[PDB]
């Protein structure tokens, strides 16, 4: 009785998915009502329905597709919900896009997916619910194929994220990273929230975990750029206007945007405020590890975020920390190596 391991990454940026074929999607995490449409990847064109037990099929847009639209599911302003509309349709989307066509009548599906640190105890439940919970077709209705997402109980494994990352054998060295009596850092920077998550290492090179040294934090993530950013626009703009999230997000990759014949840079406070996001991580990181930082052998930066301000994270230890070799998947091939020996 074998089993199909997926391993889902679920993000209020990004969602981020790889199944043990080693194929790998990722995607914006806004959707959006679907419409008739009337070598293109199909991550780019995500028109989908979804069947559930009421037989309602609800139509969506996903991905960069939604993104591409004048109704969006919020960006800035989507509440933190962890079973949610949204995080219904983005997770049957991820699951839908990374699940074969010929599966065994014995092989079954296995979601590997999780909340951050500090979040997981106060929502490991509420996620392993809506999984429970999961009985829907997916329906890609511009590509001609269709899923069905049915979870069994305990087909399905949820880890806290920091340990998967760390511990992989693919995105890091783990020969070089077990050192006796010293620690390990991560630092994943998302889009909401900001994981600072350390390792202890025993002096049997086995790593023990630091509830101490680790938080979540839950006011710091790439999403305060998006408002400080939205802000400066109407400011600058002195118009009444705003962006909708295809424009913002445009505006926060460089600073740049054309809009009503105007050439709009606010790269200046662009940098400013990812170097302020990155002074308030790094102050954390400093708050948490006292004088043991200088007993570190590696601080390990992460995410969407830590890709775009490694150059100012590196400032908290700059010759020792690095850069994770695929920033955005490296807690979902974490989860993939943990699932999969499971
Ligand atoms: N090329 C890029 N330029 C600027 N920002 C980016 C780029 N790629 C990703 N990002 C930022 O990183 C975020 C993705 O973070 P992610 O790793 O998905 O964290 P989470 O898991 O919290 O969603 C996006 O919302 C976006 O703001
Ligand atoms: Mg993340
Ligand atoms: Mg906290």
């Amino acid at each position: 009785m074998n089993k199909y391991t997926i391993a889902i990454d679920l993000g209020y940026g990004q969602i981020k998915g790889i199944n043990q074929d080693n194929k790998r999607v990722i995607f914006p995490s806004i959707i959006s009502s679907g419409k008739d449409r009337s070598d293109d990847n199909i991550v780019d064109n995500i028109h989908v329905k979804i069947l559930d037990e009421y037989f309602n099929e609800k139509e969506y847009f996903v991905g960069e597709l939604a993104k591409r639209q004048p109704s969006n599911s919020s960006f800035i302003n989507r509440d933190n919900k962890i079973n949610s509309e949204e995080n219904k349709v983005l997770l049957a989307t991820a699951l839908g896009l990374l699940i074969p066509n010929d599966l065994p009548n014995d092989t079954k599906i296995h979601i590997v997916t999780g909340l951050p640190l500090e979040h997981f105890i106060k929502q490991k439940q509420a996620l392993n619910d809506m999984l429970k919970d999961f009985e829907h077709t997916i329906k890609f209705v511009d590509h001609n194929f269709s899923r069905n997402i049915k979870f069994e109980e305990s087909n399905i494994t949820l880890f806290p994220q920091g340990a998967g990352a760390i511990f992989s054998k693919i995105n890091n060295d783990i020969s070089s990273l077990l050192i006796k009596e010293t620690f390990i850092g991560l630092i994943d920077v998302g889009f909401k929230t900001t994981d600072i998550v350390v390792f202890r290492i025993n002096k049997d090179k086995e790593p023990v975990f630091e509830q101490e040294m680790s938080a979540t934090l839950d006011g710091l993530g790439m999403i305060n750029i998006y408002n400080t950013m939205d802000k400066a626009f109407t400011d600058n703009s002195r118009d009444g206007s705003k962006l909708n999230t295809e424009q913002l997000m445009l505006l926060c990759e460089e600073g740049k945007i054309f809009f009503k014949g105007d050439y709009i840079d606010l790269k200046k406070d662009l940098i400013k405020a990812r170097k302020t996001l990155s002074t308030n991580i790094i102050n954390k990181a400093d708050g948490l590890w006292g004088d043991d930082k200088n007993s570190f052998n590696s601080i390990m930066i992460a995410g969407g975020g830590g890709k775009v301000l490694y150059n100012h994270l590196k400032l908290i230890e700059p010759n020792m920390c690095q850069l994770i070799d695929n920033p955005e998947f490296a807690n979902a091939i974490g989860y993939l190596e943990f699932g999969k020996q499971f």
